[PDB]
């Protein structure tokens, strides 16, 4: 039943040109920048666009339920859309009002990214409950740097720590062989939905419940790898979330795990694309110093694209707020002092550098290249 409901959702999105509507609303100079475009802060302007520039047409009513959560009167939905709305309510992907007279948003927000149609966790952009599936601008910038024209239909690709599935689904635009992995129940259920929503199935995209270190140890070899792993370092004693908290003393343990196995897991000449918000000093991120061992030790070419720089002081608030909300802590806990001390003493973080890293084995021009503006 869920698979049929997603097929009917796909049909609706095609019928009313969802991806084109989304692309027009956000425009080409924002579409690939961030998924945080339609949010609680911009929803009223989205509604005004549908009401005034699209004339309030009923064929777009269900679409707005999915995009912003806006209510639509059940009886005002066109007949085909109405039955689909009922199926989405049954699936928990939309809500009905208590009297059943309207349909509105649940916890899933419909966006488009990199040519794919994607349900994401609505709580990241709306409302006040902590989200359970991550997506963000780092997700996008990882994909931005992939040279799509170099992907062959027979290339074997893996998206580790797939989350919503965005990177795996992007790769599936080009290759017929994609593996997508995660260990969280909630993201695994969501990438199943998003795979079907883009007319993929197990014939070209495998979804696997598997720890990233277990995939990295395995004998499967890949031509292309993507991974946006948990990479944030929180002070000792604080609980984070599955998608946020990195391993190791400085949160970069998973990045180390991946990089160390790339000479074995990648076929010769294969490429990995990673992204992380990396601690550093004024010169650059500390992690890049660890990568010279891969240039010399394995002849790799490693390119680091630094696309955002923030002083560590500008992250104290966001980190502290996230920790307070995730664990349900009260407002008299001095989290900010703990974060500041941890940044200074353990991370040596004067700055955070949002960095996409491309790593290629068996490079003809080996070396480390760090790009900063
Ligand atoms: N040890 C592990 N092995 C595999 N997946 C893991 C993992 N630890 C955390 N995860 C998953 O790692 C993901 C990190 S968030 C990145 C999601 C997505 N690739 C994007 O770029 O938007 C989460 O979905 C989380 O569930
Ligand atoms: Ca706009
Ligand atoms: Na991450």
């Amino acid at each position: 039943p869920l698979a049929t409901t997603i097929d009917r959702l796909r049909d609706y999105l095609d019928r009313v040109g969802f991806q084109q509507i989304y692309k027009y609303i956000v425009a080409v100079n924002h579409y690939a920048v961030t998924p945080a475009l339609i949010t609680r802060n911009t929803a009223a302007s989205v509604h005004h666009f549908f009401d005034s520039r699209l004339g309030g047409r009923a064929e777009f009513a269900l679409l707005q339920c999915l995009m912003t959560g806006r209510p639509a009167e059940h009886a005002a939905l066109p007949d085909k859309d109405r039955a689909l709305a009922d199926a989405l309510v049954t699936a928990g992907l939309l809500r009905a009002s208590p009297d059943g007279r309207e349909v509105s948003g649940a916890d899933r927000q419909l966006i488009s990214a990199f040519g794919v149609d994607l349900l994401i966790d609505r709580r990241i952009h709306f409302g006040g409950e902590v989200h359970e599936v991550y997506i963000g601008p780092d997700s996008y910038w990882m994909l931005y740097y992939i040279n799509a024209s170099g992907i062959a239909r027979t290339h074997r690709a893996v998206d580790l720590c797939t989350g919503s599935g965005i990177a795996a689904l992007y790769l599936s635009l080009f290759t017929d062989h994609v593996l997508a992995t995660d260990i969280g129940d909630v993201p695994l259920a969501l990438v199943e939905i998003n795979r079907r929503l883009n007319r993929r199935d197990a014939g070209t995209m495998e979804i696997r419940r598997e720890n990233l270190n277990d995939t990295l140890d395995g004998r499967e070899r890949f031509d292309l790898l993507t991974c946006n792993p948990p990479f944030v370092a929180f002070p000792p004693g604080y609980s984070g979330t599955l998608y946020s908290q990195g391993t190791g003393v400085d949160g970069l343990g998973y990045m180390r795990d991946i990089v160390g196995r790339l000479p074995e897991v990648l076929n010769p000449g294969g490429s990995a694309y990673l992204v992380a918000d990396l601690c550093g000093d004024a010169h650059g991120p500390h992690f890049l110093g660890e990568l010279e061992s891969m240039v010399t030790g394995h002849g790799m070419r490693i390119e680091a694209f630094i696309d955002h720089v923030l002083p560590a002081s500008a992250q104290v608030g966001p980190i502290s707020d996230f920790l307070r909300h995730a664990a349900g802590l009260p407002a008299d806990t001095d989290i900010a002092a703990d974060v500041q001390a941890f940044q200074r003493e353990t991370l040596r973080a004067d700055y955070y550098y949002l960095t996409t890293i491309r790593l290629q084995t068996a490079a003809q021009n080996p070396g480390l290249r760090m790009l900063r503006r």
